[PDB]
């Protein structure tokens, strides 16, 4: 259907993600325990957040890189539907975390960062593996835009058989960039939560998403 | 120059950590507050453990992948000594966790895995990052991949370049040897501590086997 909307809750307290999620847990089709949150307060955030919205679908943004059986469960077990497994990750770190998630009815996502390859990304196909985020790190952006380097990554990934997540400081302003491409996902945390009007900024994001797709 | 001691608290919960650290807390050298049980219990668990041993040094393995700036600062206020940020981040966000860590008399570590490059250590070298962690993945030890003569080189390599290696992942008392001759910084224990019928005498086995290999 259309690309999906994403709140990143990258707050530091449950009581600070509630401010953002008490405006827009209506205006958006996922909800991110961000990792700052995953930190901040651990799994009873992906738990507290699930009871609240069961209706939506809730994403721990946990960026597992080992002992994935072990956080994968963790996260399945306070209720969350989806998992990040970041990419420099062992190959079977990916997979046991897809083996709980199956379980559980649920579903793990490769995190795109820095360096990874082609040959690692037709491994995560091979591995039943249906979802990657192409994340663009704050920090290299606090020093790194957008490109068609970018998009030209993006659509392989997608004729690979891959839903994509698209992310890491998005602006309203980005989305036509994307055009033509079936994205799966797009998140937007502080262009949501940091906004004027926080309703209106998510509100925007799904209008633009309706025009272009 | 003796290798150090350092327990993995891979634990769910405190009250697990607890049931560890109430017996070895004082046979080992770091705590370590381990990514299971930082993403258990979130970032309480630096403060609790780090009010109840002020002495010891306590490593929050965070394995910071993104953010650095503000999961290192979210660590150094809950009174961390060191934090780990994972080799795949931006240099950048290990450039900004430094920087924090600095503010805080801490510091941190790269943790090594998979693919990395002797080109990204020297950028780890250049920022003023002084210790990685020489991390074996226990979901690849899991499917049978034990230390060998690459390690070594590896190893070997980065204390060279002027970092002071931690070696971990799923350590038996029994590899040990096969590290002798190197100026390894830490060992980490986890599961070969918590899980053994003794954690006292488990730790003071380590503890004797490195005092006699160096
Ligand atoms: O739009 P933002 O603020 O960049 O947040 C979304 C990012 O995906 C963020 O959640 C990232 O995963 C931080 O590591
Ligand atoms: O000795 P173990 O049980 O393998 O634990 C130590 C590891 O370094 C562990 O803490 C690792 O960081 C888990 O990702
Ligand atoms: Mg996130
Ligand atoms: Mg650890």
């Amino acid at each position: 259907s259309l690309p999906m909307l994403q709140v990143a809750l990258d707050n530091q307290t449950m009581d600070s993600a509630y401010e953002t999620t008490r405006l827009i847990a209506e205006e958006v089709d996922i909800i991110e325990v961000g990792t700052i949150l995953c930190v901040g307060e651990g799994v009873r955030a992906v738990r507290d957040l699930k009871a609240l919205y069961p209706h939506k679908i809730v994403l721990a943004d946990a960026k597992i890189a080992d002992a994935g059986k072990i956080l994968s469960r963790m996260c399945f077990e306070a209720n969350a539907d989806w998992v990040t497994v970041i990419c420099c990750a062992d190959i079977n770190t990916a997979k046991g975390a897809l083996d709980v998630a199956k379980e559980f009815n649920g579903d793990v996502q490769i995190e795109l960062t820095g360096y990874w390859t082609w040959e690692q990304a037709q491994q995560w196909r091979d591995a039943g593996i249906g979802q990657v985020v192409y994340h663009r790190s704050r920090d290299a952006q606090a020093a790194v835009a957008w490109g068609e380097a970018d998009i030209t990554a993006i659509k392989r990934l997608s004729d690979m058989g891959f839903k994509v997540t698209v992310t890491g400081g998005l602006a309203l302003e980005d989305l036509p960039l994307f055009k033509g491409i079936p994205i799966h996902v797009f998140i937007a945390g502080r262009s949501i939560r940091d906004a004027a009007s926080p309703v209106e900024a998510a509100r925007q994001f799904k209008r633009s998403i309706a025009e272009l797709w």
